[PDB]
């Protein structure tokens, strides 16, 4: 099925939001397929956010993502990308709906808790960038109860 | 600080217990240092359970442990091995105290949710077997409030 790249940002790790974030994805029915703790490298962040290279404060946005360990994941399932974006909420947590990850826990645009892919093309690039080309297939153990 | 190896067994993944399990460790104050999604290989399992190789249930245990993805983790902190053991509870879920992972979620000894290292010696052996030689130092971000 479709897959998406979900990364818990360094400050959300430090706020101990890991279980609360994973609950949203796991209760929605998506399948965890990969997981990795990483201290992000500057070069990898610049590639991840290459579409942002022209924007004001690009350097600061990269620096913020370098301040500590992230939890990088792949979640799989029907409409995974759109589903993840909806669970996460608007870029700016003030605009995100209550009940979303950013709406419930987030305060600023720079520390907005989590990254999720915005489209299938970017998900594939991000997965290969952060995780690798050999993410192994997982069993859709309860597919019949969800679809 | 001390490290322990914590692995969510495949049936617990299928029961969607990931967030509830991580919650116990995260709220207790231990630090996540490594995370990997793995479909276990036979030779790995045969090494890990080498002390059980004469038992009549051995092949079944290996098959069950190969029946899906496991989530393998390292958690770090003062007394992390003993702390993880207590959070998890006794091997037989019917002997485990209510409030433990096994006591709250587990019914049978075979499908007892999770594995955690029994001592520091085994934790080190287990991390090297399942994760690798190079787990990076973790930032103890809220150490002064806990330890």
């Amino acid at each position: 099925m479709e897959r998406t790249f979900i990364m818990i940002k360094p400050d959300a790790i430090k706020r101990r939001l890991i279980s609360r974030i994973i609950q949203r994805f796991e209760e929605k029915g998506l399948y965890l397929a990969a997981s990795k703790c990483v201290i992000p490298k500057r070069e990898v962040l610049e590639t991840h956010y290459s579409h942002l290279s022209s924007m004001p404060f690009f350097s600061e946005m990269v620096e913020d993502m370098m301040s500590g360990m992230v939890l990088a994941m792949v979640w799989v399932g029907k409409d995974a990308v759109s589903i993840g974006r909806k669970l996460i909420g608007e870029t700016n947590p003030q605009a995100a709906s209550v009940g979303t990850i950013r709406g419930d826990y987030g305060v600023s645009t720079g520390k907005n808790i989590i990254h999720g892919s915005d489209c299938v093309e970017n998900a594939e690039k991000e997965i290969k960038l952060w995780i690798g080309d050999d993410v192994q297939p997982v069993s859709f153990f309860d597919k019949e109860w969800i679809y």
